[PDB]
């Protein structure tokens, strides 16, 4: 059905014009901490900033603003936090809001350098032997483990609040293989690194919200949600033809603004979802 309506489109070629009518119904809601002048330095980009009322407040004494935002879905039963690649000042309060929050999980779905420009700060270490210290935060990171496949890595990570001692293990999911312009030709291999992210457990009730981000945090991190909603209602609802992604993703768009950033990353996302739901069959 959505598959019909998909076919619909690709013949009548208006893409373009289904996406133009998702961003003029959008949701509006201030940012008035986001555009604060002490806050300047904590966005990576001037169009994209949390709303008031979803953004993640950082708990430690001080300035508590962090580009993130809260997407909590009622019927999915499902919560994601999108933020932005963290920039070089930004790293330690990256790791505090996954402490604070009990994320199990991050979702990073860009590469540190894309286009031949730096899309994102070398947040996590790269040897087991060469530990990472947030001074400003007081957390220590070490890689445990990696595990390098032809479409994405996931690292075993180990993060030490040093003001307690407390360890918690965090599983990093990287895709790597996001072309540098466009969106991928199949689906397949983003839904393979789907699954296994909701294989680990860090999309589980038991943990804090999953932290998804790529460069800005709303473009291929909106694909990633929407998709994984998309496909939990199917298998939830009696009748799983009413899921209507439209609908789900104008409900997305109350608690972060602009996910999804073009036409191709919509239509992307209608492909994700009709692929997805013949795999869970
Ligand atoms: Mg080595």
């Amino acid at each position: 059905e959505m598959e019909k309506e998909f076919e619909q489109i690709d013949k009548s070629g208006s893409w373009a014009a289904i996406y133009q009518d998702i961003r003029h119904e959008a949701s509006d809601f201030p940012c008035r901490v986001a555009k604060l002048p002490k806050n300047k330095n904590r966005n990576r980009y001037r169009d994209v900033s949390p709303f008031d009322h979803s953004r993640i407040k950082l708990h430690q004494e001080d300035n508590d603003y962090i580009n993130a935002s809260l997407i909590k879905m009622e019927e999915a039963q499902r919560s994601y936090i999108l933020t932005q690649g963290p920039l070089p000042n930004t790293c330690g309060h990256f790791w505090e809001m996954v402490w604070e929050q009990k994320s199990r999980g991050v979702v990073m779905l860009n590469r540190v350098m894309e286009k031949g420009s730096l899309k994102c700060a070398q947040y996590w270490p790269q040897k087991e032997e060469k530990e990472m210290i947030f001074e400003d935060t007081n957390l220590k990171l070490t890689l445990i483990s990696e595990d390098i496949k032809s479409y994405y890595t996931v690292r075993q990570l180990e993060l030490e609040n040093l003001t307690t001692q407390e360890t918690r293990e965090i599983l990093h999911f990287h895709y790597t293989t996001w072309p540098d312009f466009g969106v991928p030709e199949s689906p397949a291999s983003f839904l393979n690194f789907l699954f296994k992210v909701r294989e680990s457990g860090s999309l589980s009730p038991e943990h804090g919200p999953v932290v998804v981000h790529c460069s800005a945090g709303i473009g291929r991190s909106g694909t990633f949600c929407l998709a994984d909603t998309c496909l939990l209602l199917m298998d939830k609802r009696k009748d799983p033809s009413s899921v209507d992604i439209k609908k789900v993703l104008l409900e997305m768009r109350k608690f972060r603004m602009g996910l999804i950033q073009t036409a191709d990353q919509l239509r992307f996302s209608y492909l994700a979802v009709i692929e997805g739901a013949k795999f869970i069959m």
